[PDB]
């Protein structure tokens, strides 16, 4: 379900990994469609954090794993479409769509996300995704801020 | 300033500094936002351009981009821009930042957490997209902006 948005950089290189950190993050993006917190957590450092910016952050591998496990109980990531990826000293940015399905309603939405990852020695010390939560809630008829 | 570092920001100070010509242009642009002046800001844009605050509709072309910025500035003021992380590759610049925004109708302020992307060619902006949660911002400054600036777009 990976349609280009109109504004995407036309060079296909803009969406491809050209550094070891970009390569790890693209592999991580590939893994997201497993909807499997236990597989995902292997990419993370000990001193780490995760935040979907409209919701509270999680600090440390255990809390990150439990947050993801809880997300996957109410929604599934059916596809991940990465348009732009860039890296520089320890940070990787991804502009993407995650096609998300709300399990209670069966409804899907193409969630526009800009995400940032911090790495050290090939492991994720931070992951933050920025998007508009209300629009997703209304598309899939489900209030997530409560949950 | 009004610039507090989040807990999670990369500790090396290099992470928030420009080290490419594209990064430097984008930081100058970020410095200009506190002008609250759409006519000044439009100078940084290419002809084939676009702007989008991602919870609202995109604007295509310089006049629409200028009108969108002008519309925002009729009702809010950017009091400060705090850039934590800046990176560029491949004609793209990314900025992780907080904009301290004050809603003019209510007088209330909010530290809006933003991740934005810029596309550039020959030193001009061909695309600018800012990602953030609009509802949190509306509820903080007691202003339904989507209701207002949604129809506007
Ligand atoms: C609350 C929406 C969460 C979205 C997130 O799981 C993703 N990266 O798609
Ligand atoms: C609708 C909120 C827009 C936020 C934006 O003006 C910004 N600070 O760049």
């Amino acid at each position: 379900k990976c349609e280009q948005p109109r504004w995407a950089s036309k060079d296909p290189a803009a969406g491809k990994a050209s550094t070891p950190d970009e390569k790890i993050v693209l592999e991580f993006m590939d893994a997201l469609t497993s909807n499997d917190a236990a597989k995902l957590i292997e990419y993370f450092a000990e001193d780490t954090m995760y935040q979907n910016m409209p919701l509270p952050p999680a600090y440390g591998r255990d809390a990150v794993e439990q947050t993801l496990a809880g997300l996957f109980k109410v929604m599934s990531i059916d596809a991940v479409c990465v348009f732009h990826i860039c890296s520089c000293k320890g940070l990787v940015f991804t502009e993407r769509v995650d096609v998300l399905r709300a399990l209670p309603t069966g409804k899907s939405y193409n969630l526009s996300i800009l995400g940032v990852f911090q790495l050290t020695d090939g492991k994720i010390t931070g992951w933050r995704d920025y998007f508009d939560l209300r629009e997703f809630e209304e598309a899939v008829d489900l209030p997530l801020r409560g949950k």
